[PDB]
């Protein structure tokens, strides 16, 4: 069946080397792409062969990318080879980009997802000069089927000079009515509009992207496959954060504070949030609904018996075994899901109205609770702060789970001081590890340090952490939040200088007497 | 005239004395008050003179305080004095509780005030037993007239076992609606209802608080004065700050991204806000609205002069002059104000559906631009977070304004590494000190430490933060957002053993 169903369009169609050339040095790029779902693939790969020969020529060949959040091999990977990137935002996740991150060789800012769309549309970004975006279908009237990702699309469609559009037959045409795109000012010009979503299954908009078509310079027969990473089985540290996270909710529903079909999910990716999937599966509740960033494998599992009724995403981030399930039973599945532009699923207005629970990971925490989800050490990035903040903040119930050491045991997730913050004390009530769970609610710092330390602390860590604290509890320059500046951040430095944050028994330390 | 003109309410009118017995050891009490404005004064005094008697004869006597904002003498003072709170949320300014904070003798939380009404209905500071609530009148019809701010009254009242009323007779019986009370539901059960605000000039509910006359368990005629904010003016480093600011809202409307009546105002109090406020009350921008937490000095002046047409708020920090000429002139003034929950107020949906431009303090901010509005050296309490968060993430423009030192020259505001983070780096885009303003949109980490010390830092501190700065990205374990660890917080542990940031 023909994927472009308007005629006049059908003119536009061209290689993907060819509409790679309209991608000039010092472009700003505005993509399609969220969770390896749903970015452009031929092109960039097209682009970064480009950027290389010219390089090898002295010839400079950079853009700035800004996408929906990560991408895959194909663009973020391609491009990162190349050394083609000069700025980057919001989000990553691919490696070899990381390490151009980290290298100083492209510029990122790791914006709030859900605010990337309104920074745009300020200009933070600079003026758009193509928006690449990848689409299962065009219909009668030009309107764009966007894939397995909303994202930022609708935005960059509306900002960029010139647009690309790669249509995939490796997408399921059934997609299609899977989206819920809203004409309404959520990330324009203020006074915005009430975004008027009051269910997680509610409908505001339409099926398709809309574009003026005379913007439209290039479109792209392709056929490849999204970034679909391997499922990340529960080991038994995941599990035993599950099940410390599933007797939570347990107590909460039989002390009334949370309903027997709790409140809206937002979750995760990866081996813990699929351990707290699984578990909500099988658990004592009911009637269960998603409203998150990504539909995850257990998302599927749980639409599929009937626990879950709806989830709500801007993604998809299946692996490859739940790709093919959806792929074949699309019928019964775009009836359960609600794909939405990231700027609503991440909207902090509606993330409070539904009152969601927010659980999310976390590279570390200090014993007073601020959590760093992004950067090693202080300085070292590892993919970006996504959606963390826009659902800490805006939630009902603000969750963090980690496991408790890192690296093999060689660094503790329970810190003296963070090296990096992203979410404050008063954005974080619960903590979860493999040790147990930390209550937080109505607690001043010093109860949430003896709450963290007793619950969620590695028992290699702990007396290291009491001990810290206790001397800070006599010495800090303020008793409201105890610190001891001088070793505040000596663990981290520790690991750099040692590779483990556990100290030899070969000079003092106060815990070993 | 007549406070109480609930007819069958007067027969609760009782001393304060005996008000302060229905409160015991271990309650958790909600009570009004905001900015110093609004707070009861009379029962929390007589209840810290009990809880100091019964400490003497060995008798426990502590309780959980749940404010709106901060209070005053009467209430954070007192019982800080009486060693009475064991307790306090969401947000302070008393030096005696701040000391008693300070020496982990008062457990403290600041939690986001437009979130904490919500906590307090979800039940994070347990059940309240108690809200003691001051109005400047009772209805006929059993309403609840609020006095000089809103706060989180509502809330409390219909959260607490028993009621406690100060009808206080300082306060001017022309508050009598210039309050919004929502009857919706914005931070109960989910899910919750959408609060039809799309104009800061919108009256959504009514001028009274609600509460069931059952539950009044005793009602105290006070009279008793507010805390007033200082009259001193702007200093010529809040001047200069103001006058960067003000500089850069004509180059944005110039630019076309801010409208030539700017967008809905949002600033904190002290001295710069003051300066900034006073910029714009002579200003070039006309038909300026605020959407703020305080309606301070200079939104008066500009209410006055007619610069800024409308002002809400959820409450008053006015000077005595500024007391004086709003008493004298409430009716006008009451027009051009509306004061409501704080709850809306510091609603993130409503802040960024509105546009606001967000404009706060700060103690310090590292190169990186994160932001500490509350923890001197990372462990000393000044006063809360406040709404800073709520304004700060929701806004359309985030704002961070303060003298590039402190205390004399001995500390930069601008440090290598923040020692508490407030507000994280994708909260603040702009910065603004009295060496010049720091604009942050779409920077990486590396170029906003060179916009902060190259435009914001003082001359005594700028090169010893571009050394830190360029060491770092030589040394640094990733270059993404460079640190030396070993002396990233060692300016802070200088302060601390010295008395100066300044090596000798
Ligand atoms: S309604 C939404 C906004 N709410 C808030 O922002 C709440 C938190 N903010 C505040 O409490 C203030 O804005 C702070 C951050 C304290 C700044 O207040 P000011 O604008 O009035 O600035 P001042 O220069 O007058 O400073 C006031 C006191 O703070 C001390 N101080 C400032 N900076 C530092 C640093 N870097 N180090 C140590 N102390 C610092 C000042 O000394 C001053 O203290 P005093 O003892 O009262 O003189
Ligand atoms: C913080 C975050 C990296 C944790 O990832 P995770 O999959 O839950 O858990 P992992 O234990 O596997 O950690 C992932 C990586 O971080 C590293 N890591 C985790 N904690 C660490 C720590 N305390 N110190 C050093 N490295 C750490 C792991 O080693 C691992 O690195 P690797 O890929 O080289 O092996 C991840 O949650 C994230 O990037 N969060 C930001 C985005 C977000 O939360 N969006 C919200 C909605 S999903
Ligand atoms: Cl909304
Ligand atoms: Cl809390
Ligand atoms: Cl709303
Ligand atoms: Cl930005």
């Amino acid at each position: 069946t023909e994927r472009i169903r308007n005629v006049a369009l059908r003119s536009k169609v061209c290689p993907a080397e060819t509409a790679s050339e309209l991608i000039k040095h010092g472009d700003v790029v505005g993509t399609s792409g969220f969770t390896g779902a749903g970015y452009p693939k031929e092109v960039p790969k097209a682009l970064a062969q480009r950027m290389e020969a010219a390089h090898d020529r002295g010839e400079k060949y950079q853009i700035s990318l800004i996408t929906g959040a990560s991408t895959g091999p194909q663009l973020d990977g391609e491009l990162a080879k190349a050394n083609g990137v000069y700025f980057r935002s919001p989000f990553n996740t691919d490696a070899t980009m990381r390490n151009r991150i980290n290298a100083g060789e492209t510029e990122y800012f790791d914006n709030h997802l859900g605010q990337v769309a309104g920074r745009a549309v300020q200009g933070n970004y600079g003026k758009f000069n193509i928006a690449l975006v990848e689409a299962t279908a065009i219909t009668e009237d030009g309107g764009i089927v966007p894939t397995s990702s909303v994202g930022n699309s609708q935005t960059f469609l509306n900002l960029a000079e010139k647009v690309i559009i790669e249509v995939n037959e490796w997408q399921n045409p059934m997609l299609e009515g899977i989206h819920d795109i809203w004409d309404g000012n959520v990330s324009g010009v203020p006074t915005r509009d009430i975004v008027p979503i009051v269910r997680a299954d509610q409908r505001v908009g339409g099926p398709v992207l809309r574009v003026n078509p005379d913007k439209i310079a290039a479109i792209v027969r392709t056929n490849d496959r999204d970034e679909n990473a391997p499922f990340a089985a529960p080991d038994e540290t995941a599990k035993a954060i599950a099940g410390y996270l599933l007797d939570f909710f347990g107590h909460e529903v039989k002390q009334n504070r949370l309903p027997p079909s709790l409140l809206p999910l937002q979750s995760g990716v990866g081996n813990v949030a699929n351990a707290v999937l699984e578990g909500l599966k099988e658990g004592p509740f009911e009637n269960l609904v998603g409203y998150s960033e990504v539909i995850q494998d257990g998302m599927l599992a749980m639409l599929d018996s009937g626990r879950m009724r709806i989830a709500s995403a801007s993604s998809f981030s299946l692996s490859p075994e739940a790709a093919e399930e959806i792929n074949n039973r699309m019928d019964f599945f775009r009836s359960k899901i609600i794909l939405r532009q990231q700027d609503v699923s991440n909207s902090p207005g509606i993330i409070r109205r539904l009152g969601c629970i927010a659980m999310n990971g976390m590279i570390e925490a200090d014993i007073y609770g601020n959590v760093n989800s992004t950067r090693v050490m202080g300085s070292k990035m590892m993919n970006g702060i996504g959606g963390s903040g826009d659902f800490a903040r805006s939630s009902y119930l603000s969750i963090f789970l980690s496991p408790s050491t890192a690296k093999g045991g060689k660094i503790s997730a329970i810190v003296p001081m963070a090296a990096h913050v992203d979410h404050i004390m008063q954005d974080a009530q619960i903590f979860v590890t493999e040790q147990g769970l930390a209550d937080l609610r109505g607690l001043s710092p010093v109860q949430r340090a003896r709450e963290i330390i007793s619950k969620c602390a590695h028992p290699d860590y702990r007396p290291m952490l009491q001990d810290y604290f206790d001397r800070a509890l006599k010495n800090s320059f303020g008793k409201h939040t105890p610190h001891l500046l001088t070793e505040a951040l000596s663990w981290h430095q520790r690991f750099i200088d040692t590779g483990t944050m556990l100290p030899s028994s070969l000079e003092h330390h106060h815990h070993h007497h």
